[PDB]
C-alpha cells in the first residue's frame, strides 16, 4: 500500500491509481483490528454519494468483518450521520468512506476508533499494521441499520425556529442532497433546491463552498429569488457556507460569532475552540460574553480533540467544519449547523445581512499562496520560529507563526498537503494590514530573500 494516501487526519487518494480494492480491505482489516485492540468490536460504516463507494464500501467492510468486528452498514450518508451511528449505535467506532469535496475519482477514509477520531501518528499506525501484517482475524458480521430518519427526527425535534424563512440550499450534486433540503424544509423553511441531486459525476460546480466560486449560483438564487438565506454544503455535509439575503458571504470565524454568543449565553464560561486562522476579533467577541476563547490548530481531527480535552461547547475552523457539543455531540456536521443557524436567525426581526453586519469587521486581505518547495515548507516556518523579530507580537506557535498587534494580525503556516505557505492578514485600519504585511515581508526576506512574497 502506498504511504502518500495515509495522512493527517484521515486517509485520501485516487481509486484508479494509489487507492485500490485491495488497498481498501486491507485498511479495513487495520482498523477492525485497532478497534478490537481498544474493546470495540461494533463498527459502523457509512458512504458518501461517489461512484467508487459500492465497490470500495463492501472490501473495507469485508476487512473490518473478517477481523470479527460487528459491522453496522448505514448506506449513503453524510459524513455526520456516520459520526451520529458512532453515537449512538451499541459501538463508538465508525468509519465514513468518502473524498469530501474532491473531484469524482478520489475517494477514502474518515476513521473514528473507541471514540476518538483518528489522526497523525494513530493513522500511520493503521499502515504499519497492514505492511507487518499485525491485523486481527475472526468471523465478524454485517448488520443493516437505517440511521437517516433517527437522525433527521433527532435534530427535528430539538430546534425551535419561530418566523419562517426561505432557504435557498445547494448541495453541489454531493451526499448531503439525501437529507438537508428536507429536513430544512421541516423545520419551517421554503427550500429552494441547487443541485440536491447525488451525483457522483459532479457535473455541476464542485461541491467546495470555501471557494468563492462555487457560491456564484447559489448567490445569485437567492437574490433573483429574494430568500433569506443561501446555505451550500460540501460533498460529505460535515462542512456548510452561508450567504445572506443580499448575497453576502459569511466565513465561518463571523458565523462562530453569531453561535459563540448564543451558546455562552446558556452556558457561562464555556470553552470556546477557533483555529489559528480566525478573525482576532471573535477571541474579543468570546471573551466580553464571559466565555473563555481557545485559539488552537487547523484541521478536523485536531479540532475535535481539542474539544474532548478542554470541555468545549463549541468549535469552529475557517474551512467551515463548525463543531456543536451543546444539545449535541461534539462532531462537525454542516447540516446541524445550518439547523442551529436558522434557529437563531429565524429569532431575529432583522434580515441576516443585517443580524451579521451588526458585528466589527476588520479588513482582510483574501488567503495568500506562496509555492515553495516541498523540501523547504516546514523549514521556512522552524526559521521563522528561531530567528524572526515581531515586535511586541503576542507570538502564537501552535501552527506556523501568528502574531496578534493590538489593531490586528497576520499569520503564516506551512500546508500539510501542498508544498506551499499559507498565509492571512487582518487588520482594522487599512494602515495596520499595510504595517503588518510590511513586517511578515521582511521577516520571510529575511530567511530567504529570494522567496517570492507577493504582498
Ligand atoms: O493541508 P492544508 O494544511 O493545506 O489544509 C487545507 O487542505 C486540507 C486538505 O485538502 P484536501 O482534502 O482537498 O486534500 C483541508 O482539509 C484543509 O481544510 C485546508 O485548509
Ligand atoms: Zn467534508
Amino acid at each position: 500500500l502506498p504511504a502518500s494516501i495515509f495522512r493527517a487526519y484521515d486517509i485520501r487518494g485516487v481509486v484508479g491509481d494509489t487507492l485500490t480494492a485491495e488497498t481498501a480491505y486491507w485498511i479495513g482489516r487495520a482498523i477492525g483490528s485497532e478497534s478490537l485492540a481498544r474493546g470495540e468490536p461494533c463498527v459502523a460504516v457509512g458512504r458518501d454519494g461517489r461512484l467508487s463507494g459500492p465497490e470500495l464500501v463492501k472490501q473495507l467492510i469485508q476487512g473490518l468483518v473478517d477481523c470479527g468486528c460487528q459491522v453496522s452498514d448505514v448506506g449513503m450518508v453524510p459524513t455526520p450521520v456516520l459520526y451520529y451511528a458512532a453515537n449512538v449505535l451499541e459501538g463508538k467506532s465508525g468509519v465514513m468512506l468518502t473524498g469530501s469535496h474532491n473531484p469524482p475519482d478520489y475517494n477514502g477514509f474518515k476513521i473514528v476508533v473507541a471514540g476518538e477520531t483518528l489522526a497523525n501518528e494513530q493513522i500511520q499506525a493503521l499502515r504499519e499494521r497492514i505492511e507487518k501484517n499485525d491485523l486481527a482475524s475472526g468471523v465478524g458480521s454485517v448488520e443493516q441499520v437505517d440511521i437517516l430518519p433517527r437522525y433527521f427526527k433527532q435534530i427535528r425535534d430539538d430546534i425551535a425556529m419561530a418566523k419562517p424563512m426561505k432557504v435557498v440550499v445547494d448541495c453541489g450534486n454531493g451526499v448531503a442532497g439525501v437529507i438537508a433540503p428536507q429536513l430544512i424544509e421541516a423545520l419551517g423553511c421554503s427550500v429552494i433546491p441547487l443541485y440536491c441531486e447525488v451525483d457522483g459525476n459532479f457535473p455541476n460546480h464542485h461541491p467546495d463552498p470555501g471557494k468563492p466560486e462555487n457560491l456564484k449560483d447559489l448567490i445569485a438564487k437567492v437574490k433573483a429569488e429574494n430568500a433569506d438565506l443561501g446555505l451550500a454544503f460540501d460533498g460529505d455535509g460535515d462542512r456548510v457556507g452561508v450567504v445572506t439575503n443580499t448575497g453576502t458571504i459569511i466565513y465561518p470565524d463571523r458565523l462562530l460569532m453569531l453561535f459563540a454568543k448564543d451558546v455562552v449565553s446558556r452556558n457561562p464560561g464555556a470553552d470556546i475552540i477557533f483555529d489559528v486562522k480566525c478573525t482576532r476579533r471573535l477571541i474579543a467577541l468570546i471573551s466580553g460574553y464571559g466565555g473563555r476563547p481557545v485559539m488552537w490548530k487547523t484541521g478536523h481531527s485536531l479540532i475535535k480533540k481539542k474539544m474532548k480535552e478542554t470541555g468545549a461547547l463549541l468549535a469552529g475552523e475557517m474551512s467551515g467544519h463548525v463543531f456543536f457539543k451543546e444539545r449535541w455531540f461534539g462532531f462537525d456536521d454542516g447540516i446541524y449547523s445550518a439547523a442551529r443557524l436558522l434557529e437563531i436567525l429565524s429569532q431575529d426581526q432583522r434580515d441576516s445581512e443585517h443580524v451579521f453586519s451588526a458585528f466589527p469587521s476588520d479588513i482582510s486581505t483574501p488567503e495568500i499562496n506562496i509555492t515553495v518547495t516541498e523540501d523547504s515548507k516546514f523549514a521556512i516556518i522552524e526559521a521563522l520560529q528561531r530567528d524572526a523579530q515581531w515586535g511586541e507580537g503576542n507570538i502564537t506557535t501552535l501552527d506556523g507563526v501568528r502574531v496578534d498587534y493590538p489593531k490586528g494580525w497576520g499569520l503564516v503556516r506551512a500546508s500539510n498537503t501542498t508544498p506551499v505557505l499559507v498565509l492571512r492578514f487582518e487588520a482594522d485600519t487599512e494602515e495596520e494590514l499595510e504595517r503588518i504585511k510590511t513586517v511578515f515581508r521582511n521577516q520571510l526576506k529575511a530567511v530567504d530573500s529570494s522567496l517570492p512574497v507577493p504582498f
